[PDB]
């Protein structure tokens, strides 16, 4: 579990979005596993606007943060699950690292700010849904 709070927006994994997220829907993209809802309070997270390929992510299944090198946002095949049929998920970045299903929503950060959130994993890999291209989150 986990979310990003920036301005009047809340960014969560689309498969974990609540009834309130869907009732206050701003934008969602099944292919990115992302959903943005509107909030009443002002969020304080800063979004990175860069092309960093190193950062640190939060791993709930270990209660630890880990440094990682990660790939650039790309189309990657994601195995079948209880939330989606087998498909290509876009704007996804992979890293070698520990991850378990309940790890979705853990934030990835670089020196510039929030890069993305955990969205896929397994076999000693971890995948992050990128948010750096969503320039509207800041206006
Ligand atoms: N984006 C998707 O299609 C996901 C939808 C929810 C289900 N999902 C996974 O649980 C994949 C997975 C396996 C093993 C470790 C981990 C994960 C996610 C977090 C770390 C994939
Ligand atoms: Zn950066």
């Amino acid at each position: 579990s986990g979310a990003i709070y920036v301005g009047n927006y809340r960014v969560v994994n689309r498969h974990l979005a609540t009834h309130n997220d869907w009732a206050n829907l701003v934008w969602e993209d099944s292919s990115r596993d992302l959903l943005v809802s509107s909030t009443t309070a002002q969020g304080c997270d800063t979004i990175a606007r860069c092309d960093c390929q190193t950062g640190v992510y939060y791993c709930s299944s270990r209660r630890k943060h880990y440094p990682v090198s990660f790939s650039k946002p790309s189309l990657i095949f994601v195995e079948a699950s209880e939330y989606y049929p087998a498909r290509y998920q876009s704007h996804l970045m992979l890293a070698v690292g520990h991850s378990e299903p309940g790890d979705c929503g853990g934030i990835l950060r670089c020196q510039h700010g929030v890069v993305g959130i955990v969205s896929t994993g397994g076999n000693g890999l971890v995948g992050f849904a990128d948010v750096r291209d969503l320039l509207w989150l800041d206006e």
